[PDB]
């Protein structure tokens, strides 16, 4: 399974940074689970692959394009120009996000999130994930430097073999064969 | 500032995974702030450079070795055989940790942690910090990657330019050589044209 | 425009008191200008609202919290416990301030200050500002006392009206109506 | 000690604003120290109680009125119609000021000012002094403010307690009154019960 964690700002609470954890199986369009967090409370919701496909229809868009918008808006895939906003009512339990073109905004999606009974468990899980992840990427990068390091020392060996070659030549002619 | 995050298990709470966030400026030896979390509440404390030197003396251990111990116990820098344990009284807010040696554990250090009034902000700050870290590292990957692909190309085409130089010089030289041979010959062809027609011109 | 003038002590010159003049338009986070003075020389620098927001990020803090720290440290908003220190190199032109928690200090900010070509003009301006200000606050307080004074004399009138009321009563019954 | 700061304009330097800092102990009449500044350099001098009395006599002016003039000219206590001028020779260090009367200015006083070796400290001291003043005054505001809010409440609830007293007494009294009326009646109801059944008991 795959996930993406990102930070957003709710239109109703601009002084605080909320977080988004979105996870899916093979593809985002195959359906995904979405969790919103403020670091203490947690709200989760599910979106089936049929609700997605259905929404793309209601919007006169090709499923691919819509999914694309979903990536940009929910998996932090937005471009420098793209501007997305997010809304959530901690009473309504209704979460909706919009795209803004020149200040003219249009609904892009919306779903209901239910309050998580055990938020600290979700959060602990999120941190473990990040921990494992940072560790993996640390390794990869560490292993990648060993490789670059090898290339350099591996190259330094060629230098030496070359010098020894020249000397063998600047010699052999002048000597051995006279 | 430097910052390190890791998971630990409290002796009194073996079922719930706790997190430790250590922040410091230059070396751990200069002091450092330490935060503990269960993802719901947060406790923070500070350990000064003095307290660190004091503790190290109380164990008759040279600072270096001690700072190293703090590094292993508190920054996940512990070896596979290293057994460190952590203790925290949520009523006392006294936190001490010990290194297990010869089946017996010895207190390696301690400190007090005030309860954090606003845990959420602390957790938020941690996730913010992780996001930056994940993003920062991913980029270093991609940069190291290209730097890697770069080196690999300079190699793949060095033995390319090299084989060409030789051919070049291998050519200029052969001319230079064939010439000299020609010179050696002319100096002998004139000798015959003469010595023969010279014994004709002279005698 | 708003400003705040305060006194600090540079780690490198503890025997002398330096001064800080910080000014901003609507908000501190909207960007501000900072001037350091020793009463003779002057060093000024600017901080845009984007450098601020940027710094809060690098520090894993919410813009609001960071700005808060800036107020406490640069506009003398520190609490009794808070301890901030300030550094400046009159060669490096580099100014940096740190917060100290139990003697363990952490960088909080830093910027470059350029030497002011006409320090006495800045200083004269600062004094005019203080002058105007002291005058305003003098007025306000002076006007506020006239008000308190009015209330007291205004109240003394009620006393008299009351006495005249009683007398009218202790009379009317005993007299007029007999 | 008392201290007053103000801006003035020197006749010889109409473009640069200068500052005057006057310090004294009880009354200006007891002597006082005066400092002049352009924010770069500083000149200081002292004017004794004697010199002040001497000058006042040299003008056949009663001390009181003269001290008042010094107050207006040197402590910003000058009226809207008052025109005072100031003169300073940075080469002589002689400073004299005059009051403009009937289109002609008359010297009101003078004194010498030695150049201050360390101007910065003087300026620093002034800003330090202003900081204290701004802080001290702001506090008096806040204190006067509360003292104000206080008085306003005692009023808003006095007409409250008052309306209640009346109701209280307005009640106790009505009982006290209704009783007496009852007494007056009983003294007449007995009269009838008797006089009628008494003319029956007697006759």
């Amino acid at each position: 399974m795959e996930r993406k964690i990102s930070r957003i700002h709710l239109v109703s609470e601009p002084s605080i940074t909320h977080f988004l954890q979105v996870s899916w199986e093979k593809t985002l369009e195959s359906g995904f689970v979405i969790t919103l967090t403020d670091g203490h409370s947690a709200w989760t919701g599910t979106v089936s692959e049929s609700e997605i496909s259905q929404e793309a229809d209601d919007m006169a868009m090709e499923k691919g394009k819509y999914v694309g918008e979903l990536r940009k808006a929910l998996l932090s895939g937005a471009g420098p120009a793209d501007v997305y906003t997010f809304n959530f009512s901690k009473e309504s339990c209704y979460f909706f996000f919009e795209k803004n073109l020149k200040d003219v905004s249009f609904r892009l999606g919306s779903f209901n999130l239910e309050k998580v009974e055990n938020p600290a468990e979700v959060i602990r899980e999120l941190i473990c994930y990040c921990l494992d992840t940072t560790a993996e990427n640390q390794a990869k990068n560490e292993h990648l430097q060993k490789e670059n390091e090898r290339l350099l020392r591996d190259w330094n060996d060629v230098q030496g073999r070359f010098e020894k070659c020249v000397s063998a030549k600047e010699a052999l002619e002048t000597d051995l064969y006279k």
